[PDB]
Formats: structure tokens, C-alpha cells, sequence
């Protein structure tokens, strides 16, 4: 749980435009994750820029972290 | 209830730089609401702009519809 927790912020950060995971909760049903993030992004990035990096970092996490089956990813300003 | 919620719709539409409300949740506890709403706004607003329109419409339906006692606001783009 803190392992896989670790292993989602990590993939989240390394996408471009990431600034901070600021919240991630991982639920557990079976053997899957479901999970919902809020990533900060440059506060002077466009919505639509915001909702790229967002699709980015749900393609990088489900693809790279399989025992994930769902991921909500949305973005507040950070800095 | 539907009468509530068309009012709360009204007073977000007629704050500056919203484009719609995409989605309200209205739950009743005990004889106030607390709601959860997205709006949609311009995709070309900065990050920060769609937070400051957030804001606006979080004190204009806070501010009009005294039963409202909680009332999250989030954005996403729209044309």
C-alpha cells in the first residue's frame, strides 16, 4: 500500500507540466486500485494545457502501474 | 428541491466567465444543503483565472441561497 502509494506519485511527477502531487487516495477492491488525483500544475497554464497534463498523467499511471483500473486525475495552481 | 436547484444554477450562470453548469450535486442534511458543483469556463482562461471564477460563483450562491452551508466549486473547459 505505501510501496504502490510511492510508485503512483513518482510516475505522476516525471510527466511534463506536473508540479507536486497534491493529494492521491488509493482504494483497494480485490486485488485493484482505484484511485483519485489532484496534481498542481504552473498556475498561467491554459484549462485546456491543465486537462492535457491530466490525460498525460492518467496514461502514464494506468500504463505503467497495472494493478491500476481506475485514475481521476484533475489539477489546482501550485506557485 | 428542483425549484433549489434551478436557483443555484441561475446564480452561477450570472457570474463573470462562467459558461454553464456541468454538474450540481444537492444533498439534504437536516434543513440545509450542502452541494458540489463543476463549471464549465473559456479552455484559453489560465488555471488561475478558472480559480478566481470558482470563487466568485462559491460567494454568489453561498451569498444568495442562505441554505447552502457547504459549496465546492471546481471548472473544466467548455468550447
Amino acid at each position: 500500500m505505501e510501496a504502490v502509494q510511492n510508485r503512483i506519485v513518482e510516475a505522476a511527477e516525471r510527466v511534463p507540466g506536473v508540479r507536486g502531487v497534491i493529494h492521491l487516495r488509493a482504494r483497494y477492491v480485490g486485488q485493484d486500485i482505484w484511485a483519485h488525483m489532484i496534481i498542481g500544475v504552473d498556475p498561467e497554464n491554459t484549462v485546456e494545457q491543465a486537462h492535457e497534463i491530466c490525460e498525460a498523467v492518467q496514461a502514464a499511471v494506468c500504463g505503467k502501474i497495472r494493478r491500476i483500473e481506475s485514475l481521476d486525475v484533475s489539477a489546482e495552481a501550485r506557485e
